[PDB]
């Protein structure tokens, strides 16, 4: 079983989150109490909607399974973390399965087996979904302090709109009976009936759904009561608070039309289509963003961005990209001004504000992998790793970046890859290529691009001179300097998504509370611990 706390990457309707296992077990559990059956000491429960990664227990590639159910067992016994040579660690219980070696073969090696020294399965890449994502800033702002959006407001041109509101209202009314048929009433049953709440007659109509017709009314009902009138520029406005329990019930169709920021400032289009340059901008956010609020006159509240750098080629490259989504903005000595309040919204609940807590978009990583790359882009060249002497070193403060980023890594091919946390720090290291990086694998390869000499020992009975990399490997074979039949007991490891970390140190102690486990639809396993590690479930 695994312990509570490990980090575990899960799919949720096709988005990747990053969860302590214990916290997803017990959630769910609680939210289902009913279902939850229960022999003793073991809990039980079947879920649907849950997608974690494995890999092919055959050809061994990734490939995303089903989780069929979430297993709680209340433990008293001895739990093992252990340590990779790469920087993985993973804490389980004494009988739980992770992978080893023998014979060239990937076999099992429960927890209290494992020692220093053991070869363990990890992954060389992963194969998410691929999709286009799109943000909804009304959404992002209704997971937001209603303290933090005093000043925001969605206005809309009165051009084909004259007195929409009052006058859909009244048409709504009229329809649950509770005033004469309104002028314009034909106006609005056709725009109800493409919205789909209703189906017109030739002679009248027919209610579809009346619970959805209930909250669009309210939603009306909201605007009449807020929504001014702005004779300077023509348009209607209302205050996002204003409407906070209501908006989110506006239909998309009708969302497009809106606007979303200051009265005096930016405006925003409400819906954006995820592209490489938003993915790459955010990516300079992540790594070099600062987002502040400072009092200025009457003491309390001009908010801002900046995005630091002390090389003019990128400053130029961020002001572009910021400029893009957020026009005017404002060039600095070392870094890049967008002093609006919504990008600022955006910014914060997309990235986060303190260092200890930035993360990567969840949109990000599903996404086609040019912007997966993008993102990688404007993090990589914002903190500075574009010009390597040797492997990289990410830093930062916040864990859940660091699990992030080798997950995104991973899906993009790089499998190099490793890590530490040394004063308050994590870093991540790599050394690979990247297609905005060159970084020589061959200089000071990593385990992933290795394949261990006991492994070639054992599989070929010869003894080797010293680790061969699978580049070296599959040449070895088409010149008979390894037996291709032999060499066939491999195929899984140099064909398959899975490579060979190595234990480090192996602590034991004594353990007194609840573990978990899940259960895979046909792999039998997953990822879990920090940097991620295959084990079977």
């Amino acid at each position: 079983s695994i312990l509570p706390e490990e980090w575990l990457p899960v799919l949720e309707e096709g988005e990747v989150h990053f969860v302590r296992i214990g916290e997803l077990i017990d959630r769910m559990m609680e939210e289902n109490a009913g279902k939850v059956k229960r022999e003793g000491e073991t809990e039980v429960l079947e879920v649907s909607g849950l997608e974690v990664p494995s890999f092919n227990r055959r050809t061994n590639k990734a490939e995303l399974k089903r989780v069929k159910a979430l297993i709680r067992h209340d433990y008293s016994g001895k739990v093992y973390t252990i340590r990779l040579k790469s920087g993985r660690r993973i804490k389980i219980t004494s009988g739980h399965s992770l992978f080893s070696v023998r014979n060239g073969e990937l076999v099992e090696v429960t927890g209290d087996e494992l020692k220093p020294g053991d070869l363990v399965a990890v992954p060389r890449r992963l194969e998410l979904p691929e999709r286009n994502h799109v943000l909804n800033l009304v959404e992002l702002l209704l997971g937001t302090p209603e303290e933090e959006t005093l000043d925001i407001v969605m206005t809309i041109p009165v051009k084909g709109k004259k007195n929409f509101f009052k006058g859909m209202l009244r048409t709504l009314r009229w329809i649950f009976g509770e005033e004469k048929r309104p002028r314009t009433a034909r106006r609005y049953l056709r725009h109800l009936e493409d919205l789909g709440y209703v189906r017109l007659k030739k002679i009248g109509y027919e209610v579809l759904d009346w619970d959805s017709l209930k909250n669009y009314r309210r939603l009306y009902e909201a605007l009449v009561e807020n929504v001014r009138y702005n004779g300077n520029k023509r348009e209607y406005l209302v205050e996002f608070n204003s409407i906070r329990d209501a908006v989110g019930i506006m239909p998309l169709k009708e969302l497009k039309e809106w606007k979303i920021g200051t009265l005096n400032g930016f405006r925003m289009r409400k819906l954006i289509e995820v592209d490489e340059s938003l993915a790459k901008l955010l990516g300079y956010y992540v790594s070099e963003g600062y987002a502040r609020k400072q009092r200025n006159p009457k003491n309390g509240w001009s908010y801002s961005v900046k995005l630091y750098n002390e090389d003019p080629e990128v400053l130029d490259d961020m002001e572009r990209l910021a400029s893009r989504f957020f026009g005017k903005v404002r060039r600095g000595r070392n870094y890049v001004e967008i002093p609006k309040k919504i990008g600022y919204l955006l910014f914060e609940n997309m990235c986060g504000v303190l260092a200890e807590n930035k993360r990567i978009p969840e949109f990000v990583f599903t996404s086609p992998k040019g912007v997966r790359l993008a993102f990688l882009e404007g993090y990589f060249i914002g903190d500075g790793d574009v010009h390597p002497n040797k492997r990289l070193r990410l830093s930062t403060k916040s864990e859940l970046l660091a699990n992030q980023l080798v997950l995104l890594l991973n899906s993009v091919g790089v499998s190099a890859v490793k890590l530490g946390h040394d004063s308050g720090v994590y870093r991540v290291y790599i050394n690979e290529e990247l297609p905005f990086v060159k970084l020589d694998k061959k200089k000071n390869a990593y385990y992933s691009h290795v394949i261990p000499k006991e492994v070639l020992s054992e599989v070929f009975g010869k003894v080797f001179q010293k680790n061969v990399s699978p580049q070296t490997f599959r040449k070895m074979v088409e010149d008979g300097r390894l037996d291709p039949e032999k060499a066939q007991r491999l195929s899984w490891l140099i064909e398959g998504d899975v490579v060979l970390d190595r234990v480090e140190s192996v602590d034991v102690e004594d353990y007194d509370g609840y573990v978990y486990d899940l259960s895979v639809e046909d792999n039998e396993n997953f990822l879990v611990g920090f940097g991620l590690v295959y084990a079977h479930n």
